[PDB]
């Protein structure tokens, strides 16, 4: 599998806008919701668990780069696979999307998969 | 279990003002203090030991975050599961409460379990 | 093996200006994009793919040391070994060079071998 | 055994002056020193060593507070376990105090053991 | 061994001037450059290689201290041992000098073994 795969789904020129770090099923977790940076569309929220889903070997470098992007507000590209996650409380607060990537974004162009 | 579970206590639009690292019985622990963003309400002390209790795995995920968001100073919502720290000289200098999550919050809401 | 042997190649005087994270075939990766201080020459794109390739040992280091340069935009002399990823998506996506060395640089020099 | 048994000095309003990394017997170490913030008192210096003390789980731990507190210089509460390390040359360098422990101090009382 | 033994070199009020990543024999390494700050004298070089030497326990921590030290600029002593490593192709580049450890300099003072 990879992050660039059409089965993923991913959306451009955002802006990470909030930042959660949890616990679930003796897993740590975190969310993360961006937002457009021209205001538009609707927000993505998309989380990773560390021993969960085929994307757990990333949880350690999607959180740092997460936490990272976060502080600098830059525009990026969020990478995601939906339909993941299955406590409905949890699917609730948060959403089901598993994050799977992220991309710095020029004005022009961003640095992923496309 | 989950941060997100009712059985835990959360407090919104609070700031981590303190933050003190030592060692308890072999363990690496950290505690932090919050006080509202308004500066009105009763500060809320929380901790995360590092072999401790069902909250060990997110250990040192969560000292990164409280350290992050002790930095900035901004305004977030903290989760602790009361009545878990037992020592009773540990308890009186701090608190009962495990830490078990932090979301950062918006004006409008926080971004985290309700 | 080492950086700095002549089967390798490096391009000094570049600012990464592009950074990406993502999950190939279970391995974290990330991957850079370099661009000449100035607008010349074409930009290079380099990744580094935990547990991939013989330079995996130094993947978290490469990792970290990328995150600097490009959180400062200073110069750098950005070494690589062509040819080294071979799925053809993710090449045509970024490129097949592994990154395999990177270099602070003066107003004259970069601190690598060359 | 806890950074606050009654049996390790404190001293509160501290301000990390001074930090060295170095490595003594097979164990990477640190030092810290400490002047108190309106210039009163003498000099506290501490080090903490890898594996080795009683201490040495919260090696690292107490490693990144120390770099985070020095990088703010904000006023702190050092915690010490006092005639620890033997080593003669290296006690008259540094001291024999081991670090058992960092508290942020504010306004009000510092955040840690009393 | 110690980073203070006198059969050690060091050199005090100097600056880290270029930083540089990369990877030899299946190990990791890193190498500083360092200028007096006054400007005077000649250029040190040292590395540090994470699988070899007697030096290798405390690769990451003096990789962590050089990060830092070198993102302040502030001046500081550099300790190595002399005539450690052997590959000519590397010594050319970089030196056989093994950096041992690090120290904060006041205006006045190292805080370190002299
Ligand atoms: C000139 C002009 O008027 N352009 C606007 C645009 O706002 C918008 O086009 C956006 O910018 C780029 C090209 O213009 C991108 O192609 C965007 O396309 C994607 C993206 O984010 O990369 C493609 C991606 O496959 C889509 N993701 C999914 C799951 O379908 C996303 C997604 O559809 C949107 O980002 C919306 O996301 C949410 C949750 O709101 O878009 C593109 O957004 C263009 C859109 O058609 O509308 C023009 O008017
Ligand atoms: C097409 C089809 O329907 N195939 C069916 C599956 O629907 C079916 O579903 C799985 O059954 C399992 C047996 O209980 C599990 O319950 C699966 O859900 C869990 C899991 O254990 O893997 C339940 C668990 O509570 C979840 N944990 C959290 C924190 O939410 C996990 C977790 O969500 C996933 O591990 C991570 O996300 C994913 C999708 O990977 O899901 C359940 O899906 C199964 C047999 O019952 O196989 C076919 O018969
Ligand atoms: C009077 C008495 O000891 N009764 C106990 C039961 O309570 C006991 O479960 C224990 O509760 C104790 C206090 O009532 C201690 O918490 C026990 O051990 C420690 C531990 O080391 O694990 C002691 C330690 O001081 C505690 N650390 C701190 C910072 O307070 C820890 C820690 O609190 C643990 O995580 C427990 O917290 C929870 C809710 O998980 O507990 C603890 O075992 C039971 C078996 O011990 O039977 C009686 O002996
Ligand atoms: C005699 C005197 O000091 N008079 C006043 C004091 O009111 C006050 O002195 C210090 O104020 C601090 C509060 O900000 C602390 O209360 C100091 O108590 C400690 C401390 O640092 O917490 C208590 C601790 O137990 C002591 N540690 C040990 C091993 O004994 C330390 C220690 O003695 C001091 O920090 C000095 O140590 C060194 C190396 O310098 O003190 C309290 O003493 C302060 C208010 O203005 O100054 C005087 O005016
Ligand atoms: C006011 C002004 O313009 N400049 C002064 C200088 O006089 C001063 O020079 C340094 O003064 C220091 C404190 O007095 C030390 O004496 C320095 O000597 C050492 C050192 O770095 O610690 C002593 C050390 O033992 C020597 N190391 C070895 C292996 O011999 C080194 C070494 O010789 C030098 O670093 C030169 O090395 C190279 C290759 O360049 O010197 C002394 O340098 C100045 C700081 O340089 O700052 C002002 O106070």
């Amino acid at each position: 599998e990879w992050t660039g795969d059409n089965t993923n789904a991913y959306y451009s020129d955002e802006v990470i806008s909030e930042l959660h770090v949890g616990q679930i099923d003796t897993s740590p977790y975190f969310c993360i919701k961006t937002v457009k940076a021209n205001g538009s569309g609707t927000p993505v929220v998309a989380c990773a668990v560390s021993k969960q889903s085929i994307w757990a070997p990333s949880f350690k470098e999607l959180l740092d780069q997460a936490r990272y992007f976060y502080s600098t507000g830059q525009s990026v590209r969020i990478h995601v696979q939906k339909n993941i996650w299955t406590y409905p409380l949890f699917v609730n607060t948060f959403s089901a999307n598993a994050l799977v990537g992220l991309s710095s974004c020029s004005a022009t162009q961003c640095f992923g998969p496309k």
